[PDB]
């Protein structure tokens, strides 16, 4: 699974870590997590994650559909958060082609969050 191929529960935490670090030092999205916990972001983005990935523990929080409606998103800035991630993995030393379809995945959910 790409969860496997990543390195696992932690490899995934750390990428997810690093991304929405990435969010908030671009001025751009930042704005979105205004008064936003960061480090429930990262948890729950994580879980959500390994589960897309292949992982064990599958989705069980809210419908992201439903958590994102009304909050502004455009695809610019829903690619631009994409980009986040997939520098977020580079950095984490993952093969290209890995990356890809880690950012695959993440970009499925690109219907539920974007609304303008
Ligand atoms: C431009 C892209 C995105 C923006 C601006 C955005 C923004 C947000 C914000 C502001 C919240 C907090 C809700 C609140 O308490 O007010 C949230 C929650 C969440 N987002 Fe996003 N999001 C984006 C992309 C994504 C993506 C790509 C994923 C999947 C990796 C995702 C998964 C989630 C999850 C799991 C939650 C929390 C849901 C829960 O606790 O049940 N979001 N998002
Ligand atoms: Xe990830």
């Amino acid at each position: 699974s790409l969860f496997e191929q990543l390195g696992g529960q932690a490899a995934v935490q750390a990428v997810t870590a690093q991304f929405y670090a990435n969010i908030q030092a671009d001025a751009t999205v930042a704005t979105f997590f205004n008064g936003i916990d960061m480090p429930n972001q990262t948890n729950k983005t994580a879980a959500f994650l390994c589960a897309a990935l292949g992982g064990p523990n599958a989705w069980t929080g809210r419908n992201l559909k439903e958590v994102h409606a009304n909050m502004g998103v455009s695809n610019a800035q829903f690619t631009t958060v994409i980009g986040h991630l997939r520098s977020a993995l580079t950095g984490a030393g993952v093969a290209a082609a890995l990356v890809e379809q880690t950012v695959a995945v993440a970009e499925t959910v690109r219907g539920d969050v974007v609304t303008v």
